[PDB]
């Protein structure tokens, strides 16, 4: 893209939300150092290129955008959330929480594959999507 | 008003949400007939005009628009959420689901003294606020 913007304040995330127009925004709250999000961060540097007419893809640090972090009660990394035109866009993925989507994907056509069908589904107008895909596990007590 | 505005198509909710400022957006998903929802309309209806500072309250019929119903995972009538500049805001009223109140309010000092908390958190920029109401008065369904 070639980079992946990081973002470090509540304010910076809402700036992209409010300013990322046209495009999935997508935005994975996570730690740059956390081996999850170092698996997911490079499917998101890889496939960025070629998704870069459907999405924005932004880091965010989990630890510093607190009115952020607690409102989507981010509680595992790496937490995903979209939205489409300041719109948050919800995902089922199966699970009862449609509001992000906990975990890395398993292959990059998992990621591109679900960009497609949150671009497309915006594009016509809706607020929540099923995704084609499943997450890769994310292990709890 | 006292007869509260009605939105009746996803596109005027769209609208709504966009267009409520520096206010606690009040949508009730329900339908007017409907016991509870008349509980509740009641004091949505007896309580505008002294929050109208605060709070611009509309009626969602969800018989009419059922885009948002799904949107907010909305299974039971009446359901109620809250939004300001356009970005929901959760509230967590000591129940799992802080996405949503449902059902009624026991008293209207209750519907006053959650929004008042709603009104300044949002103000100060939080998304998500305590609930001041006593538990005892939170419907349990
Ligand atoms: O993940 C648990 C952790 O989350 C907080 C909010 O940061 O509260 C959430 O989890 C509580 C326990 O399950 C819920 O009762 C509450 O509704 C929910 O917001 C913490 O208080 C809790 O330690």
């Amino acid at each position: 893209s070639f980079l992946l913007p990081k973002l470090t304040s509540k304010k910076e995330v809402d700036q992209a939300i409010k300013s990322t127009a046209e495009k999935v925004l997508v935005l994975r709250f996570g730690r740059d150092e956390d081996p999850v999000c170092l698996q997911l961060d490079d499917i998101l540097s890889k496939t960025s290129s070629d998704l870069s007419k459907m999405a924005a893809i932004y880091l965010v640090d989990v630890d510093q955008t607190a009115v952020y972090t607690q409102y989507f009660d981010i509680s595992y990394i790496p937490s995903t959330v979209f939205f489409f035109n300041g719109q948050h866009m919800k995902v089922d993925y199966g699970s009862p929480d449609h509001t992000k989507f906990v975990g890395s994907f398993k292959t990059k056509q998992d990621f591109i594959d679900l960009i497609e069908v949150i671009y497309r589904g915006a594009m016509r107008g809706k607020l929540i999507v099923q995704s084609p895909i499943d997450p890769k596990n994310i292990p709890k007590y």
